[PDB]
């Protein structure tokens, strides 16, 4: 436009964990002159894992070349990891995007697309064993950066790394202004956001509850890895 | 259902600040047996302040009696504060809801509805002077609780108070399980989420940028107060 419009794109897919997307979306959409896209095979309604309905704004084919791509996570990642069109789109955009990012098991989609080989990366704690088969150097940190690749472990990690992106695309003062204008000042009333700080009973419950999903996602991951290896 | 379904409702209005809604929505929608509603004058598309499109699931008339009501904030609050139908709906639901909650300037809607008189409450820092005219005892804390009323100051305060609500509706272990399963572990890369911690230059920028909106919202607030006083 009259200024350089940073093109920011989020993959929006059925059964996305919507907050993984909508958090970084609202932060990045607050930045000067940007244009933010919600990308799927087609524009139109896409249902998140909660049933909340989001609207894709562009197809893969019509999406502009992105400066920032972000792959959120959620239940729908398992399908996406074997979606040949989606993986081809992600590889195309990642080839030249200044920033390639993900939240939770969105990094396993990056991995299935061949974008994690030899890269430090994280994913959701319950699925962290799935990084190494996709070639990643697995790291247990809230946001892992390797060059222009930023992978966030937990649900709101994109809110936090969105401020990092703001600071580099614009300047620190701009990032701080957005944080203050939004009044982003988290203070959770529990300390159970990590398996290392939650009560052991709670960790055991969570790991038992994720077992079938992990088992399926492991099968998917190993198929994805085998494709990359061939 | 086979268990007691807690009815949780968010006001979804044009020019909502979407993350104020979508954060607490994803947390609360994770809880056992709940049914979560996005409420407007009619079901269907509602455009957030960023342009992101959300879908209302129910009209005011068809919304069940709520156990939890939450009024998010955003630019669209100014209109809502003088929307006779919306204010009547909020008063009806608030009369019996176990919890009445808001995020950012959503509390000014509660105030316009007459629900803050003599109550401790907060709102977005840039608009905090608008609490006293609506009868509130203004408090500068991230989440202010007065009985069953919970008002959150900043954009993601609903994520945090949603975990408090989880713990009381269910139990602490349930709230902790949800925090761990979502991996909600915030760690912002800047400390500018409060006017007391942001750099002075950044505060000055933010206050200059909010001046016209504050001026208009003040006019609206004083009209709303005068209606309550009559």
């Amino acid at each position: 436009g009259s200024h350089m419009a940073v093109q920011i794109g989020f993959l929006l897919f059925p059964e996305v964990q919507q907050l993984e997307l909508t958090g970084p979306h609202d932060v990045l959409a607050s930045l000067p002159d940007v244009q933010v896209h919600l990308i799927w095979k087609e524009p139109g309604p896409v249902v998140a894992s909660s049933g909340l309905v989001l609207q894709a704004t562009t197809s893969f084919a019509d999406c502009p070349p992105l400066d920032v791509i972000c792959i959120p996570g959620g239940t729908g990642v398992g399908a996406l990891m074997e979606d040949p069109q989606a993986l081809a789109f992600i590889r195309q955009q990642a080839a030249r995007a200044r920033y390639v990012t993900s939240v939770c098991t969105g990094s396993l989609v990056l991995g299935a697309a061949g974008l994690l080989q030899g890269k430090r990366a994280t994913t959701h704690w319950a699925y962290h064993e799935l990084l190494a088969p996709l070639g990643a150097i697995p790291v247990h940190e809230r946001v892992v950066r390797d060059g222009n690749l930023l992978t966030g472990g937990g649900i709101t990690a994109g809110i936090d790394f969105a401020l990092t992106l703001a600071a580099e695309l614009f300047d620190a003062a701009t990032a701080q202004r957005v944080q203050l204008q939004l009044e982003y000042a988290p203070a959770p009333p529990f300390n159970a956001g990590s398996p290392d700080t939650a009560p052991a009973s709670v960790v055991q419950q969570a790991r038992q509850r994720a077992a079938d999903s992990l088992h399926k996602r492991r099968e998917i991951t190993l198929r994805a890895a085998a494709r990359l290896a061939a």
